[PDB]
């Protein structure tokens, strides 16, 4: 039987990795890409089409999940991978993004919020949370720094994020059934600063987890600014536990990142920007709503092995899409979340085979013309 | 290869059959229940979904099409078939019904009406749209008589439509790609009134059509008045074609039509309603938003052989509904459209066993018990 976490690298080309982790639950081939989960549902899709897709693992959120239908409910109904019907690896975040995004009064204990009826999270209970919701691997509640931030306000959450992180080390292990089956990944933060960013990962290195996530990009910063920040904040990490890059992102932000040493990703993008009518193709992303696609008889992406490029045309999807029908979001999802996977999957071969650097040129020659 | 149509009666208790229609693109078990395709997509479901459950044909609305996407456009896209991926015979309503109920001056060349665009339906128009969507059963163009109706303009509604039934027919056997493939059904009016849907049946019978269609019905006349009507009307229709109840209804209206003789039916109950919280069970319907299933781990009917209730529960499925999520409706829909297959199945066999009145005794003890 598979341990409670394993994570091996089999190949690597320059700062990029590939490899599997290996988990009670199954085995997640890295970089991977996890299509999210927000209220117990990849929205619009079967969990047996996610995995069609590619997908292996999905990401959960707390924060969501603690409010309706809330966690000890999920766990007196047998767990969340029973109540939704996904066998494979859930990672779940912590709450401490979503509840200051979402949702409050801030204090050294934990945040306590109204929901959008009064509500708690503190580093103890939302690794409890996690554990109510049998998630395989548990986020360390932190806190994401707002962008931009000054440098005393980000060493201030930072700092506040170090101390959280030890809090939900103690408390995920003082769990026998959690520390045994679970996996625990710290949150570097620290802003746009090196300096912070080093303070961060020596905290969190000096602490362990099982993995380790570059939290606070994606927050307004844009591409070049986030890719300056991933150069110097990835190697500050253990090299030889997973690296994961919370809430990215667009395709050429996700190849970008893995040339960085991104080991893992997710994002609302394919899904959120699918039921919008935004198609991701090997050429660029289209707006399946355009005019132009009313007659077009192609698939979606011409090169795509999924489902939907199988059976269906633009045209059609683009009356599905226009006249508000279920149809339209549950194909535009699979199709988006399909070709994230393939563009992790030729990311893996080409790592493997030596030739990452010539596939990010290729894609981004053909994604951007 | 199967010919255009031929309905077979292979087993018959009372006023019950049981039998097949065969047709070119396939075979049809009747007594038939044909899920309602809206707008080119039966709503929520692949149909490869629509098919597992075990439909043998769909039912498309002209009225909706014409409008969005365009008949013409269709066309040229390779027809309905192709266009929304359901191989399978498709039968198309007129339009005449829904014109009046979603958008007008009504005369005897037909219907002018404004879209919910200035637009034109006649009869010649209706069998067009429904040949250039590729239609397998072709209803006649006629008019629905409104409940309740007096007798004078019950009779010069009817006979308008019986005029109407005429032109559709010549219109038919003057395109001879439709007359050599599709199937053409006529529609008995007359409301309530006895002497009025002798003379329809009688104008139906000499102008000859494929199937017959038993119109006017489930428009707010009640259980009672519809059977009372059945009683007398379905006898006066031509034994050996399809009997067809438009937009009936719900389970014991199927079963107590189909012991009136009625072959074909079908209704947006399991869909509409599937999407709005209610699911179908052998014990009755019940609604799953209802906090009695928060925490309920049974499947929405206990006997049911779906997908939906081999994997997920009822307390998974009022949080999806409840939250608004796409798969609350397409787990709904896939379970309530089985549920009517199933009841399909049952009454076939129950028929060719000799044993359907027993069997609609045992339902309705339980269904209203
Ligand atoms: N805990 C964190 O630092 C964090 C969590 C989720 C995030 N999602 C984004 N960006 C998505 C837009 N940035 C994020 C950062
Ligand atoms: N052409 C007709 O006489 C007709 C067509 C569709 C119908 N749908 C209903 N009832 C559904 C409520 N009654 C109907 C009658
Ligand atoms: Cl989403
Ligand atoms: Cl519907
Ligand atoms: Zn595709
Ligand atoms: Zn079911």
């Amino acid at each position: 039987d598979r341990p409670r976490f394993s994570f091996s690298i089999a190949a690597r080309e320059g700062k990029a990795r590939t490899g599997t982790i290996e988990m009670k639950r199954g085995v997640i081939r890295t970089p991977a890409f996890m299509p999210v989960g927000t209220a117990a549902t990849v929205k619009a899709l079967k969990p047996e089409t996610v995995r069609a897709t590619g997908a292996d693992i999905i990401l959960g959120n707390t924060y969501h999940l603690m409010l309706r239908p809330g966690a000890e409910r999920i766990a007196k109904l047998g767990g969340l991978h029973s109540f939704m019907g996904w066998d494979r690896p859930i990672l779940t975040d912590s709450g401490g993004y979503q509840v200051m995004s979402l949702s409050t009064k801030q204090s050294e204990e934990g945040v306590t919020f109204k929901s959008h009826s009064r509500h708690m999270l503190s580093p103890e209970r939302s690794i409890e949370i996690q554990h109510l919701l049998g998630s395989d691997i548990v986020m360390a509640f932190d806190e994401c720094t707002p962008y931009p931030a000054t440098p005393s306000r980000a060493a201030s959450s930072m700092e506040r994020s170090m101390r959280w992180a030890k809090r939900s080390r103690d408390a995920f292990d003082s769990r026998k059934e959690q520390a045994e089956n679970a996996a625990l990944f710290g949150i570097q933060q620290g802003s746009v600063f090196e300096n912070l960013r080093q303070q961060s990962a020596d905290a969190l290195a000096e602490i362990g987890f099982d993995g380790y996530a570059v939290g606070g990009l994606a927050v307004g910063e844009g591409q070049d600014e986030m890719f300056r920040v991933l150069d110097f904040s990835v190697p500050m990490l253990p090299d030889d536990k997973p690296h994961y890059l919370m809430g990215v992102g667009k395709p050429d932000d996700i190849v970008g990142a893995v040339e960085r040493g991104i080991d893992m990703f997710d994002c609302v993008l394919p899904t959120r920007s699918g039921r919008n009518g935004q198609a991701f193709t090997w050429d660029g992303p289209i707006n399946i709503r355009n005019a132009r696609f009313s007659e077009d008889l192609k698939p979606l992406d011409s090169e795509c092995h999924c489902a939907v490029c199988q059976k269906w045309s633009r045209a059609y999807i683009h009356h599905l899409i226009r006249a508000g029908e279920i149809l339209g979001a549950m194909l535009m999802t699979e199709h988006n979340i399909a070709f994230y996977q393939q563009l992790m999957q030729k990311i893996r071969d080409s790592i493997s085979e030596g030739r990452f650097s010539q596939f990010a040129q290729d894609f981004r020659a053909r994604y951007f013309a």
